[PDB]
């Protein structure tokens, strides 16, 4: 049982100074080559063990997942200053939460049908744009916001919506924080980071009127209520209580930042798409031959549709969105491949590194849908496809996401075909902005009636 | 209420207090709830508390009176044993008050800082005659001559405005660069535990980082050779001195280089309000008049011979305000405070812009006015309130060079230079572009005019 | 969420001055009438959760096993001090033995033959007596110590054999720590108590000469020893062998402890029949009609003898031998009928108020076998029989000891009857030490040779 | 660098119990220390203690770091979830105020020393009465030092055969046993639980209640008479600080207890004294010849003829250092992770400071195991300090009875030898001082004396 090894750290820098000027990522997987699946490394002076690899993470999340499922400590309450209780109540809402989730799925009108709708809708605004050059952007946040807002409110919003554009802005809209190298170093002298949540005026601009908003539906829907035929969120959320009108909004605000990624996914979709006329061709004849030009597609045709599956996964891993995973925290001393985690530490499964594993992948780093085909052309799982996570705290989202992706990827191509000023092998994959997340460069894109 | 926590406002499950700021800013906010609880109350950070102090008199009997109890840092800068072992935690203690303690050399001495101010002050009045009034924004300027006191305590000897190390080197530690966040993403980060922001996650950083470093072997080996006792040339043979790795050079330097922006930035922030106030730009060039002609070179033996011009500095730094929630700090055991117990390891924020705004203290808090820190017959006066630099236990290292560095250059550069902009007194506006945790002066436009 | 009622604490003494004249149990039970049956009681400056009566103590110990199931603070390794390692070896050893002792059970000699064989060679034990007026303590020791000589070492030892005694006089011979009230509350309010095992000198008296004999067994065991045949404990652990003798003294050690509650179980058990010699006869006679003079007692023999089984059940629940159970530790923050039991919190399951509980025994302070039988006669489960108390901890020897208890108890009724200078309206039941324990009053008895 | 304290490895459950001797645990501390030195650890169950030896080790600790060596152990230490701060803070100011108003001196209704006076002019009656029989002293010594504290607390001393004071002196002196044995002690280690705690003897409830009662009625007695500024005792001091304002009478059961078990050490020193005394009759009569010097055949002792006697003086510090009644002196915890010669004692590791063996110290005393008034008194016989010399233990938790306690051994002392002269049957040279257990304690063996008046 001895610890995780590692790069020697500094007082005060940790190992900081052990990056390469070449991004995080790759001093990431420098360490690893240097010190294998499970190193520890040290922010300030503090300890993180970073996981590697499909099977180091399987084994972590997976196999061991009650140990690896902690949380951070801004995260923990503090029994002294609140009691137990809050404690107790939190894992039940959690726990309910996490099971509505599943009935919406499940269910049952559904969600499936919202996102139909939703797909439709957007068709039409495509259209309207009459193949003109736009950034798709607001469009994607607008269409995977909706789906949130129906499955909520009960129903869709109007791309318009004053009420709808303010809550994209709220949610979605980007604000900045300045630093310095100085006052970062200062900042791990202190021990305590400048920048929290909630820093920044510009959240706030918003916030009460979403709020309001919240408080009318929460009314409107108390007056038709009926159980046990609850018909969104809004009203189950009545039942199960029966302030806290801001238990929705912390809820809403959950589901929005996975929406972001979802969005995220599309836009960084269509940019692949660009880049590889002859794989949206093959996409367009799947569609073709499955769906016909004449109905809307429907989950039950991914099924049919293997080629446009992976290309979907393939999309996913090299999108890459989230490449640190979300940081845990260890429950419980524990033994791990030899070593010793401490109880607390915390951890960083790093996903990036299961997305882009040479053991599972051909071309961890290259366009290749072949990853996630058979001989014979049929979808076949791949163990290092974990772009949602894995285990105890694996996305929410996950099903309304993989869905969202299927019916908003093949109704645009189905009606539409794309374009772009840049020649597909001048269009450029690589991140703008790649600290903790994998932003894709913006672009532009016009969208052309197949008709 | 035998022994309460501090009062406050409810938190929500997961954005704790986040809801109850104003659409004006964290400062008002909190004033705000003072208003509502008093001068210590608790506020929530996700589902941590922070007791926050407010006022002059809260302040210190905090960070004086309990000064051990209020000295803690924070959860980022405390070493795990079990990782570690103790032994680094020994040495860091030592090498923390070996530091602490050549702070004062500068204070108690082989050439002096105020004289290696002087000198820099010299180069400074030479660059300004070659603007020849243009106008020009002075950051790069004042960032430039605070910096080289620096070096040349660091290293033995200042840089050329144009060397390319200290180009670099300017860019390192004062470039800034951006991290972008979404209010969703904030909330799913509290959700998580875990900020996504932490210092090296922006790959600008190492730009210019090996350059440094490698600068800094070449001057620890140039210094070792040359060097010996007891004739500490500076900082850097000092160090070796104890020595007998260079990353404990780096990151000295960059600890310096942090309070040293503070320093520059008020400058910058002294020299808007100026623009603002013609009046008080005479005055403070009359004062020099009497008291130092209009030859030599300002010392700091003058400053005790100038009240309106100390006034004058103390009330910028106290309007500038730049560090407004002081630096938070950590309980080191349960303690008793004003009739409310703070649990061992609560998080304070001591909010030092309470204290230089309290109007218990300050006839006019949001208005400048150097009658603050003068009596009746114009002799400078203490103001309690004053705590730019913050208390006890962990008041700034670098006041003694912060002070001197303030006190030189801002004579010394009015001494021979008059000021002008195309902005209109009246117009001049001295409200932070954004605050943040920041107070930061809006950029603007200045002309140095020579003076014959 | 709140946290359990109790009286409230005096600083220092907490809640000493609240106990009875009337002893631990008692006041204990005084203090269940006022708060209900969670309630906290403070020793010194801690609070410790006491559990009464059959329904919270099953709640507990069963419902919530995994979070009822931790050790005292002496027993937490530090890894500071040890590093983990140490703690992940004790873990795998643990389960190791609760595993070898579940299978001994289950079993080139079964351990009921080897118990089969000890009453033997104790009945000829009580002949050679004659008839003559005895204390049965020492005797008692004897028979059930070599059940656990012949399960370690592979074979029992002679009643006088001089290493046997040596090895009784360790493990069974008391020795005491002397205190007064002063130096108590002094203790109190020092943080720290005087008494820590061996603290007393005598313990050395026979400790080297009885390690030196492990070491000699182990080692006659290994020249020999091989599978698939391992004889007993000490070979099971050169094979699990794949600083290390003294892992043997501690096993040993552990099952002398639970031993030396059996054997005075038996103790207490004659000193009962002394008491109501109807139950003796009843006894007699449900052996003559199922065993008959003829063979030996065997374990098969009492599913069809639910009397005397009834009649063992109410030995153990009125000997009460272990009335506040073991004390354990709460290993996270608890739910508990409408209350919290913080992480680490001490608690008493006081398994003396399940055995007693008026809610499952008509008559608590009784004997009566009816408790275990039904309208037919027929053996009957009673929820408040937990002597062995309840759960993830429960004893370790159950199996052993009840297995013990039977074969020692109907061998020796099946060859003697009993007698002594008492009659038995004034056999005294009551403990002549009521502290945290029950030890049973000593007397003398006769065995008589029965025809 | 910073390494933790270095000792003997520990086995699984165990920790080192079976690296003790079968010739007692100081002995085995005294081993250990040769092999591992001044600091090092040792394991109890599973659970690290580290051992001071020495002088110099005890010093450093209680003395230079007196703050982070000043912990108490847990079952001490309040916890906030349960109790809130307020009783923690409460307490501080409790012991605080306890710890000042036992620094008033001796001499100032009336002094201490006056009071211990008095009591030794009743003990000199009471030999006399037995005439010169054989007897045990410790009856009688409990009850002489018992008065000490009762005159103090109550305001007036008790009748040796007052039955109040009887039955005080039988809940407060009166021996009871726990009984264990070696395979139980071993459960007890695995299990993470002692069986013994304070409370679990029924004897101790004897005579609690009624103790309780005769305190109230003292209360109010009391209550009804005060007229500070003129406080008789303790009893109304604490009166008059709750008047400034269970725990009401409560306290006083605390407080008193808390005296007795210094009391107890201080009767037990005596009644080690008096057989050493028996031992070495050349040295009783060197104190006689300094009594009939100093004090003369006619006064009684007061305390300011103690720095006129630095034979006698020696000779009861002496007395104090080979009784070591209190051998590993109380065990503390550390506040903080700590330095300490050059290694670490990380925050709440529990800290033996053991007393016996700066009591012992050959880097001290000549001849450490020997009785040896030497070791107190310079080449002009005057008195000189020793620094290995700490019975009440040292630094910021020094015996609150220290003044008291020495004053009750020179009084009583002193008293007692110019009014007395004692004998035994047995011979001075076969008397053996070696206490019976070993364990914690250090109890000298019982003994029988007689004590013979000396008509002048
Ligand atoms: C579009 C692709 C998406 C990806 C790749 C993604 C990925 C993730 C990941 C990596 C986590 C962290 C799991 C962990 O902690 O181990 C997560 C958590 C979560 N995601 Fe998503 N997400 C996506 C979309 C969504 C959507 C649409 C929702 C809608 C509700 C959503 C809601 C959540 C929630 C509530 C959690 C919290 C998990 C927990 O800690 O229990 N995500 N997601
Ligand atoms: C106007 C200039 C400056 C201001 C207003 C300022 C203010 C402060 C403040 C408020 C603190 C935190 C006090 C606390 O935690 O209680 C601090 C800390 C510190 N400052 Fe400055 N500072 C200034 C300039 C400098 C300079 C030039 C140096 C260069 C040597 C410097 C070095 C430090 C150091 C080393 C600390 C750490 C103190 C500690 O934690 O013990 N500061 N400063
Ligand atoms: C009538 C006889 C016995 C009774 C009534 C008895 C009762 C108990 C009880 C009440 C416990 C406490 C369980 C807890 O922590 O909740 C216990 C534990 C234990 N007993 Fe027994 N015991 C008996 C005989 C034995 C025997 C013969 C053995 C021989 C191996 C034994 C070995 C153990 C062990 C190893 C444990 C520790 C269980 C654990 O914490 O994992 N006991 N016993
Ligand atoms: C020869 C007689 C005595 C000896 C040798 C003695 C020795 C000691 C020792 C070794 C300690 C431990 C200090 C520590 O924790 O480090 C102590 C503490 C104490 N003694 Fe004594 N003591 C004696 C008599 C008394 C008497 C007569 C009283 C009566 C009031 C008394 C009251 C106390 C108290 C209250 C403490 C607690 C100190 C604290 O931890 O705050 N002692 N004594
Ligand atoms: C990401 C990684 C580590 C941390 C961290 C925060 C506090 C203490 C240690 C590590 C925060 C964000
Ligand atoms: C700056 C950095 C961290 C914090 C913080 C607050 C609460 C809990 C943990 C960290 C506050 C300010
Ligand atoms: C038995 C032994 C120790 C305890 C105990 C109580 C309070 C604190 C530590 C231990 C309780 C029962």
């Amino acid at each position: 049982g001895k610890l995780p090894p590692g790069p020697s750290p500094l007082p005060v820098l940790g190992n900081l100074l052990q990056m390469d000027r070449k991004g995080l990522l790759r001093s990431f997987l420098r360490l690893r080559e240097k010190y294998g699946d499970v190193f520890t490394v040290y922010l300030g002076s503090r300890p993180v063990v970073v996981l590697c690899g499909t099977d180091a993470i399987r084994e972590a999340l997976v196999d061991q997942a009650e140990a690896f499922s902690g949380r951070g400590k801004i995260a923990v309450v503090d029994p002294i200053f609140q009691g137990y209780g809050v404690i107790f109540a939190n894992g039940e809402r959690w726990r309910a939460l996490r099971r509505f989730s599943l009935a919406t799925m499940r269910d049952f009108r559904s969600v499936e049908e919202r996102i139909q709708e939703e797909a439709r809708c957007l068709v039409e605004e495509l259209r309207k744009s009459k193949g003109a050059l736009l950034d798709n952007t607001l469009l994607f946040h607008s269409i995977t916001s909706n789906i949130i807002c129906s499955i909520v409110f009960g129903k869709r919003f109007d791309y318009k919506d004053p009420v709808f554009l303010r809550l994209l802005d709220l949610f979605f809209q980007s604000f900045s924080l300045i630093s310095s190298f100085s006052s970062q170093v200062f900042e791990l002298f202190s021990g305590f980071l400048k920048y929290f949540p909630g820093t920044h005026r510009q959240i706030y601009r918003n916030l009460q009127e979403i709020n309001t908003f919240i408080g009318q539906s929460v009314e409107k829907h108390r007056a038709t209520l009926d159980p046990s035929n609850p018909r969104d969120f809004i009203d189950v959320y009545l039942l199960r209580m029966e302030h806290h009108q801001n238990l929705i909004l912390t809820v809403l605000s959950l589901f929005f930042a996975g929406t972001e990624t979802t969005s995220t996914t599309l836009r960084y979709g269509f940019l692949l798409m660009l880049k590889y006329p002859h794989v949206t061709e093959r996409v367009q004849k799947e569609i073709e031959q499955v769906i016909g030009s004449h109905r809307p597609p429907a989950l039950d045709d991914r099924a049919k549709m293997p080629y446009t599956d992976a290309v979907i996964h393939e999309i996913q891993r090299l999108g890459d969105l989230i490449p640190f995973g979300v940081p845990h925290t260890v429950t419980k001393d524990t033994q791990f491949r030899g070593y010793v985690i401490p109880k607390n530490t915390e951890v960083f499964p790093v996903l990036s590194s299961a997305l882009h594993d040479p053991r599972y992948f051909e071309t961890p780093n290259t366009f290749n849908p072949g990853h996630f085909l058979d001989a014979n052309g049929a979808l076949k799982r791949n163990e290092g496809f974990m772009p949602f996570s894995l285990g105890k705290r694996i996305c929410l989202g996950e099903g309304i996401a993989r869905t969202e992706l299927f019916l908003f990827f093949t109704t645009i191509l189905q009606n539409f075909s794309i374009a772009s000023p840049v020649p597909p092998e001048d269009i450029d994959l690589t991140p703008r902005e790649s600290g903790v997340g994998n932003v894709p460069p913006s672009y532009q894109i016009r969208f052309l009636a197949r008709h």
